């Protein structure tokens, strides 16, 4: 059922959205910025582990297109992201690194939930 | 609406949280067994800013009690603890240094469902 603190929940999830995606992190957010094209990384055996594939692209087109009604469906999207990095890869690849530190950002903000 | 699957993944999370509650990640687990005693800590501030407490021993009687219907619904309360953590206490406090220790031990392992 809506809450009447859902909207400003959002934009505060928006907002941890566009930080994900801003110049600061750049550095490690990179390998989340789109779908994991498998084919291209070589990556065959992808979307036989990765069941439910997530990427910021995915979630900024439905935080646009008012998918989400509240700030925990926002959340699992974007921990689904990362726990299917973290799935994936041997824990010591480098995207897991960036995961990891992508993930922080993310956390330490979302518990600033107003 | 429950999936043929829940019992099993549910099992998963009941592995991860015997873990968590294990010897081997005492060190840094402990302060996650019980609720926070706000007042025997002199933290008087803690549940006005913590509107909603999570510890171990609550997500042992929930799952104990069947309440949760499956795996996402176990990983929301989790992690619904580390966020409380980091919210509520300042980054560099050592308490987050052992949230941060133990959600990585939760998050891997999650990600690894069956
Ligand atoms: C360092 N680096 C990369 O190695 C990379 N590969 C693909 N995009 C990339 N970006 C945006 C990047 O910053
Ligand atoms: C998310 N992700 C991965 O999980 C991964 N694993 C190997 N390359 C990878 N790349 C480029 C990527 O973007
Ligand atoms: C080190 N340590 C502590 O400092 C502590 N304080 C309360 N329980 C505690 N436990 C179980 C512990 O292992
Ligand atoms: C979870 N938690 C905290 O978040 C905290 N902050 C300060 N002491 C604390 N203690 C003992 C604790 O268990």
């Amino acid at each position: 059922g809506s809450h009447m603190q859902d909207p400003e929940q959002l934009k505060h999830c928006n907002g941890i959205l566009k930080e994900l995606l801003s110049k600061k992190h750049a550095a490690y957010a990179w390998p989340f910025y789109k779908p994991v094209d498998a084919s291209a990384l070589g990556l065959h055996d992808y979307h036989d582990i990765i069941k439910h594939p997530m990427d910021l692209s995915t979630v900024k087109r439905k935080m646009e297109n008012r998918d989400y009604r509240d700030a925990q469906e926002f959340a699992a999207d974007v921990r689904l992201m990362f726990s299917n990095c973290y799935k994936y890869n041997p824990p010591d690849h480098d995207v897991v690194a960036m995961a990891r530190k992508l993930q922080d950002v993310f956390e330490f903000r979302y518990a600033k939930m107003p």
